[PDB]
């Protein structure tokens, strides 16, 4: 009965799952918590069952983590960096199969599940390079025979929550990037996707192991919010890195700040994609489509508002409901698919109270709105019209492929409703004017950390920094210098004199 | 009565002090709150009194440093650099009669006083120069006809927090690179250095105004705990810095993530020295004298801990007692004073507190120990020897001149012993040996923000970030790329050709 | 006879100027060469004299310069840094009777020689910043035991070439620069604006000797093509920045490389703005009139070429006509005059060689090509059309203020026609269309390296690096890292353990 | 005859090499002109021939290079890393018979062979980092309405000339950091590494050709000094990369200036060590022997002078003497030799004639200085003692393995020792003083592009930049930011605005 014993899905054994699979790692594998059974969003059958950390399983790991971590900090980050590129190669080997698994246990797409892993391969690579990088600059001291130097160093043991709709790109970010910055990590994933974070971890601990390196240094405990709320509440988490809904990032950016530790938090969007009279409506309407429909519209930075100028609110509507018509459903890993199902029954029930709550508000359902009859978590992808820019609807960030639409007319304005929400992870415009994107761009434009011109507001690349503002939550990871929240900074005078000026030239005599 | 009455202090008025002061300024000047009178700690005299800022003086402040936003962020920042140089001037051409200021109503020596404000003039001039620099790299999108650049905004308004100790420099540090980072600022300083506060505020309005600027770009609101607290709590201070005791700097972090806000957090330190048998006891000695006795010892900056290797702790403790009983007492604005009065008459209580707590947990009073007999708040400069590091007093914060001595054997115990308080933000090893020194640099050293060698744990210069690690709570200031702190990152993409390819070669069609 | 002489010109004794003026300075002033006369091109009368630098002037100079620095090196940056905002500050006081030296001795309007010293105050304000700044990271080593740091040292004596069109910005921009990255400087000059030169030399020696400083830090050797020789052959002068003809820097770049000596050069520009047919012509024409005859055109970046869409070419050459009938033409420093005389006589020789040239090849003088019947070396700004774009009168850079105006059809063939030419200075593009400025800015682009859109070819600000590409002779000046040319990298690999790994994991044993 | 026609060097076959080999390559693969046979150093026997470049072939290969150009650059920086990354596993999978054939042709031994295809795999992995990050800064312009940008693009074909002594590394250096940078490149090597340089090529060609892209993207025209005169004054040769003698070097730079081309310098060095009192003589000896004796003293950075604190001079001088004793001779292609034979027999007449000279002037041999009794190029290493240190033969450009000892008393006159030769490429201090190793990285200090602290001249890894001064050339190769030399930055400024404010405020009315 379980999908890992059926014979058209043994490849699941390619990633070393079988019916039963351990889902603490430390070195060794455990896991004296509750055993649960993940199941396929498309078909609601059980896939595999994975031992979960008890409490005890997870005071071990972060012991053994944080002894792994002598040994790890005393190697120099480019042989660190040698490490990752390993990882890197395991992750190319298995893209397809982990790529499937993604599909099979979280349920977004064939390609988005196989891309989600070359996010993994693409940060690996750009972290090889950055362990023969990090650090900080000499600086001229304003002092004779004194020299100036900024220091990074790790910090220590990084936590990483991650989240049910990206369960192996958001790890491989933080993983890539605190490794080779000289940290150990310890993971803990969504329960929902556990046998993904198992294959991942499989992966990582093979390589530690085939290189005689501790296997904490990348440790896994498998569990629920017990666990979560132990690291964030755990002075031995140098850092954590949580990804993850809104009200419960705050009470981890809490719970770390009265600990005096560090946090990360990549929190909730309620992303809005603005097109302008002059946009190119051949872009406008397919990159709604893939920001709001793309992962059946359950990624962070999904697309949940299309402000459209007045001029062309109708046409686009319009050619975005005959998209929408046009749009392939059926299991995530089938050819030519491009819609899947939710990720959990509770999901389904949350898009259905969204709906029914948005036509409370008065909003009108111009496409879709309905549970799909069929078997799994599936339902229409949802284009919601007539509601104001400030409906609480609206306001409210869902996991849901719901979009709502609306009119504008002025620029201002128009930017003031993009920033008017508590949210802010990504933001675009479709437009031609030099001048407004500029604007846009600048102080009085988009207050996201991600700022698009003529894309979704989905699909970044992982060169730069991502994370978003205010209720976001303000972490940052991947690219740009995002690595400096891995590491402490040290600001280091050494007088190699024989003298002693004082700063500011003061005379203490 | 009150000293800005008397003939013999009329150099005040040459700052715009009166015998009462508004201690509001947010263009205008006001003030409704409650009047306190500042004392010179060095006579317990009143100098002057300040019309402190209402519930209603703090909400209008608020209000027009928010619409004096809007001019200001529009301002290039290049010739904000220029509103800048403008201040920096202003401070040199006053610098001798605002560092006497300093001494009179915090209590330091001149020189500091007078180095103290020099710092606010150096970073003025880095701020200068970065006003050209600031903002983010144009990176290499991996998709044709895609530009990837990210880019650097003002977060709005800043509140700053300042202290007692350092009522000039902190302030300064935070306005200059928050003024050409495109933010304005709303101050509150410590009560008892409230006609410093005035005093600067004068001179920043004065250039404001003489600019044609709002003046709240630079606001003033003086007030006790009710203004912080409201600070903290208040959506429109996008970030606060906060200067302050460990206990209320973590109230304010709590606060402010309870918003979602941003925090910058610089709280107390609890620094150590320590001397290896191979030090150049010359450095030794008097980088010891001014690292405990500068600022009377009320440095969050002060060497609290005195770690000699046995082989040189009784020679060194026994020079530096001869160096404590030569250091010339008396007032502070006196020029070749090198030791005043405490800030405070409680600070004087807590002083004999923590020298009775010392003796009862074992400690010997080698030198000092007691109040002086002489008007005003000395107190003797005091060295403890006999206590395990582990003393419950040792670990404990306070702004008294005592200087606990220990002994240690090897690097490795000594190296835990700086590392095993609470706070983390300065720290400094006498030793010639240079991979102790590398050692000390590494991720296996010192785990401070200020990892110094050959020099004392107080005096940094402004080039570097300044801050702390652990309860000193994370924040920087000053130099480095601190001015990050003071902006928002975001990551921006911009299509300018006519197709869609998607981030890792993701196929949506 | 001489203007010095006349009440009207007793401004020019507020810079210290005389009837025979020292053009000689190592500390001491002196001058043993030929005397020479400079003359006022508004009115051809003889301003003063200049005595300028023989042989023994030229070695004793440098001499002392390579001793100062010495000293100089010793500096602490930052410290230098504050000598650089002191001249900074002596400039800002100063900058109306220079910029009026400038009009009178150069010839360009008043507001441009203002303008022109405004650079060089901008640019110590940077430098006044970066000299807190300037140095390499700290990498990770891939050695244990081992640091890894990139050192910047000065070059020690940097000898500055100038010309007679921006004979103080451009000295200023090397100057800043140059001094707080440690080098000791020595200047020549153009012939014709010695006076400036001597004026400038004057301000910057009262500030070194105000500090206390060797004046040689800052050394001048007024001359001709003599001493200009004797700098690229002297292994003495650690890098040559030259800015002048093509012709003589490609003799100064092979000698300084016979020696292998570093040199800068600043070339010859043949600069084109290119009007799109989307172009806001409202900024083309003023921009266009700005880039061609700002100067009387006798810029580097001075607009040559102006490429017109076919479609539009016939009404922006109207528009700029009569944009060319309304400028003001007078003595440079009589107020609202736009347009001067040219330098020389022989510039007036030239430009009637020109005018006779385009002609015979073909052109159409559209507007000017006459000499203006007036006291002073005064010619009509000239418009010609109708010529092939491949022209060689078009080719061949001289500095007469004469636009050459060309029709195009394709982006990409016009382009092309930016890059045809064997300079590469500045290039700017007019257009609304969002994807040409992008691929303007990218590798099928301008090949220039000031690549501007809807702006002048001129006008460039300090924040960025100036110079240009092929035959403008590759250096760059002011802004961005160029600081790097004036220093020396060294890589740094520090072994602080006791044992002896090798890179590449080399086994050697 | 031919080694490759001999069963036991049938590996030579899995690099592609033949009896007689196709010595150009642009996409196909040719060869017209003379035929070449190189030949093993260590036995003087015959290996293959290599079809070299006729000069219509370079005029082919170049115009194809160009073609490719156009392709190449349109394509983004990180795909152009994939490729090398790609290039980079190629080399992983065969560093053992590509190390072979270095050890087989250029005569190295195994390890350093390895060990030299290993840095082309490191900076293949650095490059592939810096593909994601290459850029300038974004800057805030003076101007509002204005955007600030520094852009790089590629130069277009960047020539490279190596020598015989890396044979492959070189080339990896500039290939990799070339090719993330959008450019092209044509490969000229040592006549007598032809095979290497075919075999090279034959495994950049597989990657180039499972790409889909033109082969001659990486483009080799083996040939002698006719090819590389040709590559110096090409225009189409944007940048010419020479790594050679100081003389051939000197006239590549001058034929490249001649035209306004980029040329990058890596020429001689005359290395030294320094060995103070306080040295660590278990870190100085083997220091000392592998410097002088790895890959039998033909590296450019081999240590060739030796200065020793008189007062250790005869003690190290005789622990190095019973460590060159222990040096194990032997044909180069063992895993377990040390030892190997000189490039050439004229390396070793080069060698007899320095010894014979050294001993003339006054010098002792104390160990070596013979011809080994052997097949092969074999002179034993040998240590010169009793010269002073500016005696004429220490101050040659000879890849001989000879170590001349020099005594001194102080750290002055030693650091002006090792600045007075006319290279300017590496340089060690051995000491475990802090203020003096301070001093040799500052401006009074070593004077070279590498500066080291208790480690060999030779061996640097890849993160830092690499390359000297004076005599060296000035070029910089791998790391930091070296990649800005094969690309051109331009300074962009875009107006996205209504209006033309002016740079310095400049009115133009
Ligand atoms: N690469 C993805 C990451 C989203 C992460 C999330 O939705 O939580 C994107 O840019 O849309």
């Amino acid at each position: 009965t379980l999908l890992i014993n059926q014979p058209q899905y043994a490849w699941l054994k390619e990633l070393g799952l079988r019916e039963e699979n351990e889902g603490v790692y430390n070195g060794s594998w455990g896991g004296r918590g509750e055993v649960i059974t993940t199941y396929c969003p498309a078909n609601n059958e059980p896939i595999a069952r994975v031992r979960q950390a008890s409490v005890a399983d997870y005071e071990e790991t972060v012991k053994k983590a944080r002894e792994a971590w002598k040994i790890w900090a005393d190697i120099p980050a480019p042989k660190r960096g040698e490490i990752v590129r390993q990882i890197g190669d395991a992750l190319r080997e298995k893209i397809q199969v982990l790529g499937s698994l993604v599909s099979l246990e979280m349920g977004k797409i064939l390609v988005e599940g196989v891309g989600e892993v070359q996010e993994y391969v693409d940060i690996c690579d750009y972290a090889v390079g950055l362990s023969r990088m990090i650090g900080g600059p000499i600086l001229p001291s304003e002092r004779s025979g004194h020299a100036l130097i900024e220091q990074w160093n790790p910090v220590g043991l990084v936590g990483i929550i991650t989240a049910f709709n990206f369960p192996v790109a958001v790890y491989g970010w933080n993983n890539a990037i605190a490794m080779i910055c000289g940290n150990v990590c310890l993971w803990k994933g969504a329960p929902t996707t556990s046998l993904i974070s198992v294959a991942v971890t499989k992966i990582i601990a093979k390589v530690l192991e085939d290189n005689k390196l501790p296997g904490a240094i990348c440790s896994l405990t498998c569990g629920g919010a017990d666990i979560g709320t132990a690291m964030a509440k755990d002075e031995r988490v140098n850092l954590l890195s949580f990804t993850g809904s809104t009200q419960v990032g705050k009470q981890v950016g809490l719970m770390v700040q009265e600990r005096f530790g560090r946090s990360l938090l990549e929190l909730g969007g309620n992303n809005a994609i603005i097109a302008f009279e002059d946009a190119d409506l051949s872009l406008v309407v397919p990159s709604a489509l893939f920001a709001a429909v793309g992962t059946a519209g359950q990624r962070c930075t999904t697309a949940r508002r299309l402000f459209i100028h007045e001029s062309i609110h109708d046409e686009v509507v319009n050619r975005l409901k005959k998209a929408y018509a046009q749009i392939r459903v059926g299991n995530p890993w089938d050819p030519n698919v491009l819609y899947g199902p939710l990720h959990t029954k509770q999901a389904v029930s949350m898009f259905l109270g969204a709906v029914e709550e948005a036509k409370k508000e008065g909003g009108t359902v111009v496409y879709g709105g309905k549970v799909m009859d069929r078997p799994g978590n599936y339902v229409e992808p949802t284009i919601v019209t007539g509601l104001g820019h400030d409906a609480s609807i609206a306001h409210t960030d869902t996991f849901a492929p719901i979009l709502y639409v609306f009119k504008f007319k002025n620029e201002e304005e128009v930017f003031a409703w993009n920033n008017e929400v508590k949210q802010g992870l990504s933001s675009s415009i479709f437009t031609k004017d030099l001048g407004r994107i500029f604007r846009w761009l600048g102080p009085k434009g988009s207050d996201c950390g991600i700022v698009n011109v003529n894309i979704p507001t989905s699909g970044a690349e992982i060169g730069g920094a991502f994370g978003g503002e205010k209720h976001t939550g303000g972490g940052r990871e991947s690219g740009s210098d995002a690595w400096k929240q891995y590491m402490r900074r040290s600001t280091c005078t050494i007088n190699y004199s024989k003298d002693l000026p004082l700063a500011q030239g003061i005379k203490f005599q």
